[PDB]
């Protein structure tokens, strides 16, 4: 199974990271909200973020529209970014949608039907195509998705598949983290709570990215392009509450636990799939690492010894553009494809962590 | 691919359709909503159901709790009832979970992560236990979930798959459906054009209920590939253009609100015939040389035009209608809770073809065909 071409799609407001941290600064302020300004400063500076897409607005952070019109505006959006996305990849590659076997999706946007049903009346793909829309996965999903991809063209060698991940972060700000903030710090063992709530603010971006996959007989199938050679799931037991969404509007939950339980995954997971390929970690050339924070790149970096070199594509894309959750590892892919150089018949490994708390890896080779 | 076993799984309280409809007259008598309470009685007659399973309350309907919980109660319930049909399917086919390679599951239930993860901390499934939990679907998902396993066991001729269906309809009643059938008629008098969406939730109320059906599938390697079990041979999905608006789920102020218009049943002939016909043109087979039939009961009109459009004998359907009247319309579970019962019949005769068909959000269908 082969990654052909990837792209990304964003959308038109990109904000520096100073510009969000000062609006939420004036949400506490204009509410006269008890707590220390410099702990949105601090947080919003420490996840190492320059700048995030938000699709959905900032100006009405104070007077927030209906829950009804921002899911409405969450669902346009997440269309509008898959189709610009999905449209790139077809005319990059010269391909056909009425080629495309298979279309995969992963977003935790409300959607039924989901959101490539609805596409295939913005694209003329087939009326028979195959579609795989995935959920419940969050931050894990883009490399959730291409692993799902991979196996399913396992059984289809001459066909061509397209996954897509996109996420509205930017919905968390039309009036469910306000609200939180502020019951919770009028009530203020909540202090953890509002740190969490930052945090989320500090942290969630907006995009997507996509991906083309063929199987080892479709004519794309080329030498020189990477090639999923295998793939493994790891969900660790008794960590549900670390890490997911509840709906409430709704609230990210990102417990600080989540770095450490990490640990009781990561290695088991990435160890286990590469001696079954008779590698050794140290083999790896290219780590694709999704950054769910500063914290979690450290502790990958930790737990198998990299260099402080190795990750910093997890780093760079972070500062870029945030943590756009599930579309994250597909735009770094994408920089690995687009901007730089992989030795032929070297190693990849992309992993990502997720609600479960689950992990995914994907072995790559040139 | 075969199909090997199947569970369901229900909650404890069963209501007869007559309750459910009084029920519902209560709540506008009480809020003294000025629409015509026979209507109420109409449709919960004419959607021809008996009886629904409901895990969340019925006291609900006057005294609704809040959305969180809610949420969180749905959530349990899916829970309960999916790991009890997991459960009883490895214990009725004597295979341990760590056997087990790919667990698949359909729900609209909000889940992150999703109910397959939560699972894997009831039931000893291995940590690198793959999984599938799709969403998006609805009524399809059940069918939908077969061909999407039945893929991935192509690939991988050695290894046993679960996929499970788990809904809960009666989260409307915990506020949505309350919210709006009182904005809607009360807004009636000055906007007549609203009536068709009263009659719609009204619909909704009388046909849609909660359950969950498991199945456990095999490669063509695995030591469970037998001859007498079901084979999945084919599978083929449409989906019709421009149809999003007629079927659907939309997160409202409210809530919830399901979408079912009218009109789908009209836009289902726009894509059955292509589906059905061209799935099994592409077998060498005919409608008429199909042994059995299992058709998710969207509703009433639902099963008529799958007759009507394929010239059927009208007890070609009649498990349609039987499971309706049983249980309601338990969206995805429902195709898993009629091919139970199939296999509990007579052995179906050795080459003996079937076709499971199910319909959803998108407008999507859905088809898949079987070999005994
Ligand atoms: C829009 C919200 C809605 C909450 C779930 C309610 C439904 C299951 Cl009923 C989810 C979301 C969060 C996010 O951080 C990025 C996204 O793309 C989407």
């Amino acid at each position: 199974t082969y990654i052909v071409s990837t792209s990304t799609a964003f959308p038109e407001n990109y904000y520096p990271q100073t510009v969000l941290a000062a609006a939420l600064r004036r949400f506490f302020t204009v509410m006269e909200l008890d707590f220390d300004l410099e702990q949105i400063d601090r947080f919003f500076t420490n996840v190492k973020i320059d700048g995030r897409y938000f699709a959905l607005p900032l100006d009405s952070l104070l007077d927030p529209p209906t829950w009804g019109v921002s899911i409405s505006r969450g669902l346009e959006n997440s269309l509008n970014l898959a189709e610009t996305a999905i449209t790139k990849l077809l005319e990059k590659t010269n391909v056909q949608p009425q080629d495309i076997s298979l279309l995969a999706s992963v977003s935790m946007t409300p959607a039924i039907p989901s959101l490539d049903g609805r596409l295939m009346n913005r694209i003329p793909f087939s009326s028979t195509l195959k579609r795989l829309p995935m959920n419940g996965v969050g931050c894990m999903g883009g490399a959730f998705g291409i692993s799902r991809v991979a196996d399913y063209l396992k059984a289809h060698p001459k066909e061509a598949a397209i996954l897509f991940a996109v996420e509205i972060s930017s919905a968390l700000w039309q009036g469910s983290l306000q609200a939180n903030l502020t019951s919770l710090i009028r009530r203020l063992s909540l202090y953890s709570e509002i740190i969490m709530d930052i945090i989320t603010a500090a942290l969630f971006a907006d995009g997507c990215g996509a991906v083309l996959m063929v199987g080892k007989e479709h004519p794309l199938a080329k030498s020189g392009l990477p090639q999923v050679i295998d793939n493994r799931s790891f969900l660790v037991p008794n960590t549900v509450e670390l890490m997911g969404l509840d709906v409430v509007g709704f609230r990210n939950i990102l417990r600080p636990e989540v770095s450490d339980a990490l640990k009781q995954g990561l290695r088991p997971l990435i160890n286990g799939l590469l001696a079954d390929n008779n590698i050794e970690s140290e083999n790896l050339y290219r780590w694709i690492v999704h950054p769910g924070g500063p914290k979690v790149i450290d502790t990958v970096e930790a737990e198998f010894g990299l260099d402080s070199q190795t990750l910093q594509l997890s780093r760079d894309t972070l500062a870029e553009v945030g943590n756009i959750s599930s579309a994250t590892v597909l735009y770094m892919l994408d920089k690995v494809l687009s901007e730089e150089q992989s030795p032929p018949d070297s190693y990849g490994l992309i992993v990502a962590m997720g609600p479960g708390l689950a992990q995914e890896a994907i072995l790559l080779k040139w």
